């Protein structure tokens, strides 16, 4: 099973300037619950976005995708191809925009947090991948984050 997990603004923006223009503690908790114990695969830019004190994310096989053959990610595996990373029973692709697009053909689950923030797309933004007709969606109720933004969870599945 390869799953994708991300939070997006209602516009589809997931990243800006190399980071994220929001932070919902509830979404962090959900992210931790879904990924804990499993493989997590991220692009090198997303690895760079993690503070050194926090990586590798604990209790998970951290894998970083890079074209640089000698890129060092202390506490992670660095691979040059996404296929190399898909050997565990449950693999979560945790971003960013480029790696979501690369991983979508392998994916059968998308855990999507929609953040009710009015954030028009801009050049350079990282975006959520486009889900075509093969994906079946299940929608959660709107919730209030203690950060003051509403959010809801979508669970997309396909065979
Ligand atoms: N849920 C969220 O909202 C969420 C979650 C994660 C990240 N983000 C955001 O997403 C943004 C980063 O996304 P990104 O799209 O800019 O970068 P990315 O997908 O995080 O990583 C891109 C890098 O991955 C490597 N890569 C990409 N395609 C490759 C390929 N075909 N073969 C080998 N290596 C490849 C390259 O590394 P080298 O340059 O080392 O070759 C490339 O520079 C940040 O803003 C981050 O905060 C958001
Ligand atoms: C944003 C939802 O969950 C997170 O806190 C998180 C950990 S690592 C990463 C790229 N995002
Ligand atoms: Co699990």
């Amino acid at each position: 099973m390869v799953g994708l997990i991300w939070a997006q603004a209602t516009s589809g923006v997931i990243g800006r300037g190399g980071d994220i223009p929001w932070r919902l503690p509830e979404d962090q908790a959900h992210f931790r619950e879904i990924t804990m114990g499993h493989t997590i695969v991220m692009g090198r830019r997303t690895w760079d976005s993690l503070p050194a004190k926090v990586r590798p994310l604990p209790g998970r096989r951290n894998v970083v995708l890079s074209r640089q053959a000698d890129f060092m990610a202390s506490g992670a595996e660095v691979v040059g191809s996404l296929e190399e990373a898909l050997t565990s029973p449950e693999t979560w692709v945790i971003g960013g925009g480029q790696v979501y697009a690369l991983a979508l053909p392998y994916a059968t689950r998308c855990e999507v947090t929609e953040v009710d923030i009015g954030l028009p797309r801009e050049a350079g933004d990282a975006l959520a991948p486009v889900l075509d007709e093969t994906w079946r969606g299940e929608t959660g109720e709107w919730r209030f984050s203690r950060s003051g933004l509403r959010y809801r969870l979508y669970s997309y599945h396909r065979s």
